[PDB]
């Protein structure tokens, strides 16, 4: 099923398996392409979002191939996007107290961003 497995690629599958996912294309039914963060840099402040982009991307671009990019929809893919990137943030030990917090400020801009413009 296109939808059951986007949405298990999507919210139940922790970033490594994703990323494999990707790199196999499997399922290849399913658009795997990616503008990474379609423009906002990719590693902002030196911090990794594009590998939450990318699981942002193919939840935009599978949902519109799919039936179904509606607002409430796209939200919830945009929540998981804060949900991916807080996750790459909190790899800050323990120590970078201060990167895991400039992080997460920088993740809730990148959020706020999409909440706004990702209609378009």
């Amino acid at each position: 099923s296109p939808v059951s497995d986007t949405d298990r690629l999507l919210y139940s599958t922790a970033m490594p398996a994703f990323l494999t996912a990707k790199r196999n294309k499997n399922p290849g039914n399913l658009d795997w392409s990616d503008d990474g963060c379609s423009k906002s840099p990719d590693r902002p402040a030196g911090f990794n979002f594009l590998d939450s982009c990318k699981r942002h991307d193919f939840g935009y671009r599978n949902y519109k191939k799919q039936h179904r990019f509606t607002e409430a929809n796209r939200k919830r893919i945009d929540d998981n996007f804060k949900k991916d990137l807080y996750n790459e943030c909190a790899k800050y030990s323990g120590l970078e107290s201060w990167k895991g917090v400039a992080c997460r400020k920088i993740a809730n801009t990148y959020y706020d961003a999409v909440r706004t413009f990702g209609w378009l």
